[PDB]
């Protein structure tokens, strides 16, 4: 169920977003893939928490190389499963000598 | 923890409902009831708020 989320202005953002999940409620869609820029992720994640589509039952997939590069502690206690992709391994000694 | 979806129903037991920030759970799905002693719809308060 591919939904073009790209074309949205900032003034009518909250209206088209609830209408997008009342359109994702027709299919009772519990499994969503995002595949967007890291900036547009946190905007999507926020409205999700306000409507309450992050409790036990939903599963999101963040299709970008920056899983831990955004904030994840907010949707960490809702109940839903979240997945993503990370290229920067913060357990390697080379990045450790870089992070230090 | 997400206990504000459709199913829960809270009650605010103070005389100041619209005094605190409550837009936060305005779309969660749960129902919220409270109490307001300062009716911002009364005419005297509208001239006061200005």
């Amino acid at each position: 169920t591919a939904i073009n989320v790209g074309n949205i202005n900032n003034d009518k953002k909250d209206e088209t977003y609830r209408s997008l999940f009342q359109d994702l409620e027709l299919k009772k869609e519990r499994r969503v893939i995002l595949d967007c820029e890291r900036d547009k992720v946190n905007d999507i994640v926020d409205q999700v928490i306000t409507i309450g589509k992050h409790v036990k039952g939903y599963h999101y997939i963040i299709a970008n190389l920056g899983f831990t590069d955004g904030d994840l502690l907010k949707i960490q206690f809702g109940g839903a499963e979240v997945s993503g992709f990370q290229i920067v391994d913060y357990d390697d000694s080379l990045v450790s000598k870089f992070i230090e």
